[PDB]
């Protein structure tokens, strides 16, 4: 045969000649590469597939199979076609293989290609909510996750965004949702923070000071709580830790 590559996202092939039968001892070599991402799904008209059918043992002398990494798909052979007329190759790439033996007189085979998406499929929110929520991501599609009131994205903030990849696999499906850490409190001079159990949200610190040597200058101030920004905060200074005083 020794047909060119295929670049093309949609095509078709037969046995060649066709429906002429297909010439016995030869070997029929057929590249299709689509671009990465894109899944050959395969699609072949049962009364379009004649071989020359197989033995007592089943061994099927005349032969088309197809090459999909480390995916087989086959071996074919016979009158009527065996497996659905719907093929999901899962891969960019395929080989289309051929092989002939004697008195070829079958009709042959046709068939056509269309790509498909490789999905990127769903992970399961734990503290977060994707945009667009639908049914089915595929390959290109692009996602918003938002984290929780509580919660932050490690790396960094609230939000991030994402695609569905050529692997199938998420970009940054590394990145989660933890509660958000405003880190171990800073530490005043003249003054001690006694450290909690919780450096994470909804939790309460109090400073204090060197008595009777240094004092509050505060108003009310020393509790620290901490907060959706990623710091502890008091509801009169705020962000800004107290000062000490004689």
């Amino acid at each position: 045969c020794s047909g060119d590559v295929f670049t093309a996202l949609i095509g078709e092939i037969a046995s060649p000649n066709y429906p002429k039968p297909y010439p016995e001892n030869s070997r029929c070599e057929y590249q299709i590469r689509l671009e990465k991402g894109f899944q050959v799904v395969v699609t072949l008209r049962r009364e379009d597939f004649d071989v020359e059918a197989a033995d007592s043992a089943g061994n099927c002398l005349d032969s088309l199979v197809f090459v999909a990494g480390d995916r087989q798909f086959g071996p074919y052979c016979g009158h009527g076609f065996p497996g659905p007329l719907n093929i999901e190759t899962k891969s960019n790439a395929l080989d289309i293989i051929f092989q002939t033996d004697l008195t070829g007189q079958k009709k042959g085979w046709k068939l056509r290609y269309h790509g498909d998406p490789m999905p990127c499929p769903k992970e399961d929110t734990p503290n977060s909510v994707w945009e667009p929520a639908k049914a089915k991501y595929v390959f290109r599609d692009v996602v918003q996750i938002t984290c929780l009131d509580g919660f932050e994205v490690v790396e960094g903030a609230t939000s991030f965004y994402s695609t569905c990849q050529s692997n199938g696999k998420w970009s940054n499906s590394k990145l989660k949702c933890q509660p958000v850490d405003c880190g171990i409190p800073e530490s005043i001079e003249n003054g001690k923070v006694e450290d909690p159990e919780s450096t994470l949200f909804g939790s309460v610190i109090r400073y204090t000071c060197e008595e009777p040597y240094y004092y509050m200058e505060n108003g009310g101030g020393g509790e620290y709580h901490c907060a959706g920004n990623g710091s502890w905060v008091n509801e009169v200074l705020g962000p800004e830790l107290p000062k000490c005083v004689p």
